[PDB]
RNA sequence: GCGAAUUCGCUU
RNA sequence: GCGAAUUCGCUU
């Protein structure tokens, strides 16, 4: 049969006031970067009025817009799309239940106009850090080094704990007056590179590098309603974890760049709520 | 989120 | 299993 196409259109229609930003986070408009998603169906969707959905930026009103229609898709990229709408689903998100229509998957320009982010599914299919932990080889004459503008807009995993299932951040700051030679924010360690050498036994290339600030990437699966009523001792407990989370400082060298930059990865958090809708 | 200890509520 | 309180461990 034939396909429709649709663009999950995201604008950011009210910030974050600074009176709810308690974790100070930068606000990151969706409509700022091109990339995006879309859904692809074999029969139309319903239209639906606009929705908001609550991020951690503020209030993104969602809508639902034909892009194309009556046009065929090769059975090869039919699968390349199922394979990806999958990935998002049990990698990125690692949900089980996508919508708490028929597949997601990444759009983006080509000129102003958005289609099927052909390209950008390839480029995740052969990532070395799609799944896991890539491999690495940094030595004394083949140190790490530093590319601030690989950190501009990334997704980064240690690589050195939690190999079954790593814990993504965001780059939420680069620190250019730290070094691994800092001090370290705890007393039983001098420097930062003194502490990974102890724990983990983990040497350094690059003594020069910035260090990073961390945004972790978790999120609630329903973003209907706002975040924000009292917490339980669980949800406490929870909240200062993520608080301690979120106070790490990375070294670079000794993390993974993600293939899903982190201005996706912060629409790919809403599909759920958005699908949840779509299907009431 | 992954775990532990102690204590209390819901069933007849 | 559905909940609550108090306390401790894992990250930098």
């Amino acid at each position: 049969q034939p396909c429709y196409l649709y663009v999950i259109g995201m604008v950011l229609t009210t910030p974050l006031p600074d009176e709810l930003n308690f974790r100070r986070r930068k606000l990151y408009p969706p409509e700022d970067t091109t990339r995006c998603f879309g859904i692809l169906t074999a029969k139309p969707i319903p239209q639906i009025p606009h929705f908001p959905v609550y991020t951690r930026s503020g209030e993104v009103t969602i809508s639902i817009e034909l892009a194309a229609s009556g046009f065929m898709l090769s059975l090869q990229m039919l699968e390349l799309i199922t394979r990806l709408h999958q990935y998002i689903f049990s990698h990125i998100l690692r949900l089980e239940k996508p919508a708490l229509a028929y597949c997601v998957l990444p759009l983006n320009v080509v000129s102003s106009t958005l289609d099927i982010d052909f390209k950008f599914m390839e480029d995740i299919e052969k990532s070395e850090a799609r799944i896991g932990i890539p491999s690495t080889k940094y030595t004394k004459e083949t140190p790490f080094v530093f590319k601030l503008e690989d950190y501009q807009d990334a997704v980064i995993i240690p690589r050195y704990r939690n190999f079954d299932q790593p814990h993504r951040f965001y780059v939420a700051d680069v620190y250019t007056d730290l070094t691994p030679l800092s001090k370290f924010p705890s007393p039983e360690y001098e420097t930062f590179a003194e502490y990974y050498k102890t724990k983990y036994n983990l040497d350094l290339t690059n003594l020069n590098q910035p260090l990073l600030d961390v945004d972790h990437t978790s999120s609630r699966l329903n973003l209907l309603t706002p975040r924000h009523l009292p917490l339980s001792s669980a949800e406490k407990r929870k909240a200062k974890w993520e608080s301690l989370q979120n106070k790490q400082i990375l070294v670079p060298e000794l993390c993974a760049i993600h293939p899903i930059p982190a201005s996706l990865w912060r629409k790919a958090v809403c599909l759920p709520s958005i699908l949840y809708r779509l299907h009431c």
